[PDB]
């Protein structure tokens, strides 16, 4: 089954021109624990942002442009990306915006981090109908010595 994971600032903005103005190691830990040892799908731009494959995970990159690396799997379509992932219980889509958009219709779960930050950004997470989804988990955290902003984790399951 397909799962989407993302960190959202106020107004569902997932990023912009510049680096994100928050320090949230707690979110990174949450991200690792949920995606560890599972196939992860992402686009050309996210690849460029990280530069190297994510450890212990099966990296699948959706790109219309030919692949430039042998350590990760390169696909040209959504159907091909899902096939390259295999017959595993859970497959994660980790971005970016246009990729989340193509995968939302087929997602069964949403792992969201709601960050209390007013970030003026260009890219937004797709709008999802609240009625089509059930919030089976939500946990609120305040900012602390390690995390700069207050935030909440949420797991939604498709109805
Ligand atoms: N919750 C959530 N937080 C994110 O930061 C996030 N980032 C993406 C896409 N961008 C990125 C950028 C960097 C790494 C990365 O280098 N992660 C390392 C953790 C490093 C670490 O703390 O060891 C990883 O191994 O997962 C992953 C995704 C998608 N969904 C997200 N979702
Ligand atoms: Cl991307």
């Amino acid at each position: 089954a397909i799962s989407l994971i993302a960190a959202l600032a106020v107004d569902r903005v997932i990023g912009n021109e510049n680096a994100l103005p928050w320090n949230l190691p707690a979110d990174l830990a949450w991200f690792k624990r949920n995606t560890l040892n599972k196939p992860v799908i992402y686009g050309r731009h996210t690849w460029e942002s990280i530069g190297r494959p994510l450890p212990g995970r099966k990296n699948i990159i959706l790109s219309s442009q030919p692949g430039t690396d042998d350590r990760v799997t390169w696909v040209k379509s959504v159907d091909e990306a899902i096939a390259a992932a295999g017959d595993v219980p859970e497959i994660f889509v980790i971005g970016g915006g246009r990729v989340y958009e193509q995968f939302l219709p087929k997602a069964q779960k949403l792992y969201l981090t709601h960050i209390d930050a007013e970030v003026e950004g260009d890219t937004h997470f797709p709008d999802y109908e609240p009625d089509d989804w059930e919030s089976v988990f939500s946990e609120f955290h305040d900012a602390d010595a390690q995390n700069s902003h207050s935030y909440s984790f949420e797991i939604l399951e498709r109805r």
